[PDB]
């Protein structure tokens, strides 16, 4: 009569004091922690709640997880009892194509786009918010809350000849209407797979101008949207918007269009209506989809009993993950094991302990900026109070975590915008990343630029300095910055030629200086100034390259 | 064979005499009250009925609640056995847009709106009511009864240039028809979440002119309408009326329109057809939606066995909550624990006992006005009789509560209208709240105005007094009061500039007086007098600011 209140399979004693699953001959034993023999083999000290089926609340029993008798598609780190295993799906727009609503073969602009999961944070301290902002639950979005929003930025450069004025290039006048079309793909950033129904993501423009809502039919798809995997597998045909399937295309009047040309960006607000869930079956050991248990029902619970932490180390992409945090008010939830901001980061993402420090694959914890909400803030400030210390990174392994807590560990190296996106770092860094020259030619530059940094650079600027001090720039236009291409060999490649009429640079005197600059996204522009200054005049460029002419080719 | 008639899980003895749930190691124990050790740890003395599953009648077992093995979305205070845990959803209209039913880019008026849950109370003592008002159950609305009604007020100010006459601004004549459109969002004020089906709320105008009934399709939504949470999360795209989804727009003939322009307000009568309910499952511990148990069935019961109290402390918003009140006639309902108007207020909202007094987060109970219905009135008056006392606030912890009883505890500081809405307080208060000046400029005023009070002020008036006694007002129009904007830093900001042509004030003599007044909603007007007096002449303004010219900038 071994005690098991949750009836999960893991006896209370274990679930509460500690345990781990291990394999003897070929069989697997669920044994209690043994600092002696266990820590050696490499196992893990699993500690869950004895009174809950799945301590996270997600559709997977603490037993099912640790043991491995679960939907193999569930994320690894989510295989751990205190790591919420749910989906997180947003939409990526690879590129778009704009034209005139119905001899139309050269009257169109097809430019690419860059999309990223956004995490819109509150304003400054003087926004005209309605008097309902200071009420309970109402308007108090508290910085960041549950929901999906991806922001697309459209390529401002040039694709054709010497094209100019998006408007005329298409042939648009106050009495015309421009139609939009694009290629997108759903992408699951979460820790659990979606099996059928897809999110009814809507495309917004500006602040509330809903351009269209894509709700690609249900069950039409049987392909799985596994964690870290794009809907139509990156090696397949992306989904196109209002390009087939649909009788009502996309309408965008003049005024609206102008705005698009003004910011050259859109937003993708996606809901959470994911499909039913795939559950295990102890009987035959097959994973099936329970037409009864659908995420929309099981998600809230997770969200109401987990510490959520957003992090961007793996890549400058925001990653969400929830940990099994406790809660004073809820007796049951007070059964969940105690959570430390340290341990959280260890299993929630991957941080580890080398020789005593807490770093994330090299980068030390101290290299990231912690961000919370009003609630979480206090709840922590008050813990630092009763522990006497000002530098949190010290007591990091003593900061208790409670459910409903929201955290945002981000890389300190870069600057971020409203949507907490990487926008560009300090000079000291940008240079430090270009300190590797491979091939110097009058055609371009080949470097071993750091995959990360480069993601914060709009483009480059190439000029030539006279022996006395001149400023002649080859690509002298706001939209002639797009030059750095990326080879699959893992090396960034610049090309002066693309914007010099197929022909290489011009060395008037092999004693001159060939300058190349980088333009961070936060400093780069997308349109001519008030007048019509279409030149790299008023730009905050950066000294990336500066070698003589006899040191190239 | 421990006795459990309700078969809930809590043994009679406990349920009747007292108990509380607590956590030992990581397990949770359901133990009886122990004034000694319990009161210390901070637990609560739970006392429910031994013969009822859920003493409130709501879909949640007394056990499920106290223990926490329930839909995590259920409100906290409703986690207590004697606090009805049901939904309460009304509709908020952020703003509207009026035009002429079909070169229409400058022939429209888009003004914002302010909506609030109303609690329409009876008339005075001379209303022409049909002879059926004094019958049983018939017409005896008894002051306030179950149902949802939200009142919207439309911004009367100006948005464009020097616009005038709503009629002509759109181009309306006896032979034309104006169409309406607006953005709204459902909002759940209750204590329990709705999971799918949404209320068939209808938009009324005046007294019975049903403008349109919005019944946004069922199951189309899977997003949850949690307690204190707006339908499309405040951080999302509000729902628009007859703007897509719909073939029959909104029609409003001349006569009707005029009325709108006359009171500039509408009403939103919403039903209670909420969705099915989310119930817990002891087995695996998952929360699912029982296609069998739908609120429409489970609500009545609550309503017929609970003391309902409306309160507005959290904010000047009416909050409804029901407590497990007893009932003499019903044997079963006579099993419910005894309820005191004190305890009720303690768990129903949050009132507590500091050093012996009963206050609600600072404000003392004595600062609110108690309001009942004919029935509840007597039932209490008769309790004061057999207890010899005239001041109720004394015997507050001795006023028994019976089911079907209706109560309305409201803040005494302000004045209220028909719908029991905050409309404006006494002078002594308005001033007291503006006793904090931060930045004085010839452009505007920055103050630390109390979030609460400000919610009762239509706008401000700015004039200049000569050294002898002149009355020159900058913004001298009924609709030029809208000036106080609110910064997210938590400070109210006034702007003289908005109504002085972008340019700051004019100090003819730095020894003059710069006056600023506030206009309470109850005193403010929305249209020109009989003739055409579009000036702040006949208005009951209030002395808010009065500083010299050399004490500003
Ligand atoms: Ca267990
Ligand atoms: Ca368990
Ligand atoms: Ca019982
Ligand atoms: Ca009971």
């Amino acid at each position: 009569t071994v005690p098991d209140r949750d009836n999960d399979g893991i006896p209370d004693s274990l679930e509460v004091e500690g345990y781990t699953v291990d394999v003897k001959n070929k069989r697997t034993f669920l044994s209690p922690w043994i600092s002696n023999i266990h820590e050696k083999k490499g196992l893990t000290k699993y500690k869950s709640s004895p009174e809950k089926w799945s301590t996270a609340s997600d559709p997977y029993s603490d037993f099912e997880k640790v043991t491995g008798r679960i939907d193999k598609n569930v994320s690894p780190e989510a295989r751990h009892p205190l790591v919420a295993a749910y989906p997180i799906v947003h939409v990526d727009m690879e590129n778009i194509i704009l034209s005139k609503n119905e001899d139309s073969q050269t009257r169109t602009i097809s430019k690419n786009t860059s999309t990223s999961r956004t995490h819109t944070s509150e304003v400054h301290g003087n926004a005209e918010v309605h008097a309902s902002f200071f009420d309970i639950g109402g308007s108090v979005s508290a910085g960041f809350s549950n929901s999906n929003s991806s922001t697309v930025a459209i390529d401002h450069s040039l694709s054709l000849a010497g094209e100019r004025t998006w408007a005329e290039t298409m042939g648009l006048n106050t009495a015309d209407t421009a139609r939009l079309n694009a290629n997108i793909r759903y992408v699951n950033t979460g820790t659990a797979p979606i099996y059928n129904v897809l999110p009814t993501t809507s495309l917004v423009l500006g602040k509330n101008q809903t351009l269209a809502t894509i709700k690609a039919k249900e069950n039409q798809l049987s392909q799985i949207l596994a964690p870290n995997n794009y809907y139509p597998s990156k090696n397949l045909a992306p989904i196109a918007l209002n390009a087939q399937d649909s009788s009502t295309p996309i309408t965008m009047n003049y005024n609206q269009f102008l705005e698009l040309e003004k910011t050259k960006q859109l937003r993708l607000d996606t809901d959470q209506v994911y499909g039913n869930i795939a559950t295990y079956n102890f009987e035959n050991g097959r994973v099936r989809v329970d037409t009864g248990s659908n995420w929309s029902e099981v998600l809230p619970q997770i969200q109401e009993t987990t510490a959520r932490i957003i992090f961007n180390g793996k890549d400058l992409n925001l990653v969400e993950r929830r940990i099994a945090a406790v809660n004073p008010s809820d007796p049951l939830e007070t059964t969940k094991p105690d959570m430390t901001l340290k341990e959280a980061l260890k299993i929630a993402f991957g941080f580890n302990e080398p020789n005593g420090n807490l770093q994330y694959q090299g980068k030390d914890i101290t290299e990231f900026d912690f961000n919370f909400d009003q609630q979480t803030s206090q709840n922590i400030k008050n813990q630092l109070a009763e522990l006497n210390a000002t530098n949190i990174y010290t007591v990091l392994d003593k900061i208790k975590l409670n459910a409903k807590m929201n955290i945002l560990i981000r890389d300190k190296r870069f600057h971020y915008d409203r949507n907490n996106i990487a926008v560009g770092a300090d000079e000291s860094v940008v240079k430090e990343a270009h300190r590797e020259v491979i091939n110097s030619s009058t055609e371009g530059l080949l470097l071993n630029i750091d995959k990360d940094i480069r993601k914060i650079l709009s483009g480059y600027i190439v000029e030539i300095e006279d022996t006395e001090g001149l400023k002649e720039v080859i690509n002298d236009r706001y939209d002639m910055l797009n030059i750095s291409s990326l080879r699959q060999d893992g090396k960034t490649f610049i090309d002066f030629k693309k914007y010099n009429d197929k022909l290489p640079l011009y060395i008037s005197n092999p004693n001159y200086k060939v300058n190349v600059y980088a333009v961070t996204k936060e400093n780069t522009i997308i349109n001519p100034s008030e007048n019509g200054d279409t030149s790299t005049n008023g730009i905050k460029k950066i000294l990336i390259f500066s070698k003589k002419g006899y040191e190239i080719g």
